[PDB]
Formats: C-alpha cells, sequence, structure tokens
C-alpha cells in the first residue's frame, strides 16, 4: 500500500486509526501514529492487507507508536487533503496563534490554530501530558492523523479532543474546540525516527 498522513488502517481487525507520517528508522519503513491505537505487535492492515505491525508505543502518560512496515510498502512524503496532497517538507514546530490544519479518516482536512501548549487530556486510561491544542475540528478515527502547517511541516499525530455526542466536535463554533495532538519532535527522537520528506 501507498503511505500516506490522514487515510485510514485498522488495528487487529478491529480499531480504526488514521496514519501520522511516513517515516524511516534505518532501513526499515514505517509510519507513525496514535499509542492508544494499538498495543506492542498488534496488525495493522489497508485495503484489506497487512503492512506492518505496531514497533512500540507510550499511552498514557504520553500518546504515540510507531508502525513497522513491510519493505512492500510505499513511503510517500504526503498528507491527504481531499482528492490532493499536502508535501511534507520538514517538522519545524509552529507557535501558538499558528494556522494548522490536520487530516484523518472521519473528518477528513480540518484546519484551524493552534491555541495552547503542554495541555493535558484525562482519557479513560489515565492522564496524556503535554499536549498541543488546536481548534480544527476533528472526530472519532481521526486518532493518529496528521496536523501539519500548509506550508508542510509535520506539527504532531491526533491523540483526542472535545468530541459531542455525534463523535466529533465539528458542530461547535471554533471557540469551544479543544483538539490535541502529541508532539512529533518527541516520537522522531524517542524511536530514533527520520521524516521522509519531499
Amino acid at each position: 500500500a501507498n503511505i500516506v498522513g490522514g487515510i485510514e488502517y485498522s488495528i487487529n481487525n478491529a480499531s480504526l486509526c488514521s496514519v501520522g507520517f511516513s517515516v524511516t528508522r534505518g532501513a526499515t519503513k514505517g509510519f507513525v501514529t496514535a499509542g492508544h491505537c494499538g498495543t506492542v505487535n498488534a496488525t495493522a492492515r489497508i485495503g484489506g492487507a497487512v503492512v506492518g505491525t505496531f514497533a512500540a508505543r507510550v499511552f498514557p502518560g504520553n500518546d504515540r507508536a510507531w508502525v513497522s512496515l513491510t519493505s512492500a510498502q510505499t513511503l510517500l512524503p504526503r498528507v491527504a487533503n481531499g482528492s490532493s496532497f499536502v508535501t511534507v517538507r520538514g517538522s519545524t514546530e509552529a507557535a501558538v496563534g499558528a494556522a494548522v490544519c490536520r487530516s484523518g479518516r472521519t473528518t477528513g482536512y480540518q484546519c484551524g490554530t493552534i491555541t495552547a501548549k503542554n495541555v493535558t487530556a484525562n482519557y479513560a486510561e489515565g492522564a496524556v501530558r503535554g499536549l498541543t491544542q488546536g481548534n480544527a475540528c476533528m472526530g472519532r478515527g481521526d486518532s493518529g492523523g496528521s496536523w501539519i502547517t500548509s506550508a508542510g511541516q509535520a506539527q504532531g499525530v491526533m491523540s483526542g479532543g472535545n468530541v459531542q455526542s455525534n463523535g466529533n466536535n465539528c458542530g461547535i463554533p471554533a471557540s469551544q474546540r479543544s483538539s490535541l495532538f502529541e508532539r512529533l519532535q518527541p516520537i522522531l527522537s524517542q524511536y530514533g525516527l527520520s521524516l521522509v520528506t519531499g
């Protein structure tokens, strides 16, 4: 399969999440995603085919993971925006106030701004600290998906947010949204990963 940020993948033929970013670890191909999406060794599938397994994850506390892919997979420096693509050019972290977008299999490509950093989320499993908050909307299933600026700077992966009864927070104003992502930089260094760029 072609690995693009924002696309759907399943975990152990059960839960669905979204791809964060194509990365390499030496000769090994992979993609970063959210830790809550799967446990170590869990099988990832795209288009009905096995593409790899969860190599490592930290959740709760943090919310990160990377899926180690088979060499048959095709890594791409891109994030889905409708039928088009946003090129991944680097991982410069944007400041509070910056515009930012996210991509996922539930709500697609959504944009907003970064409103706060170092935010704690109290999830069912425990607290996750150090998350960055934006007001682009999201929904259940967008988890693990790419957060990236229009200029191509990869920011992080979708962790969680204040989803309403309809499963997303797109039906409430941006001012009331808390959409949280796990910063990309600590994921890359923790697992010795290099972002695939173009």
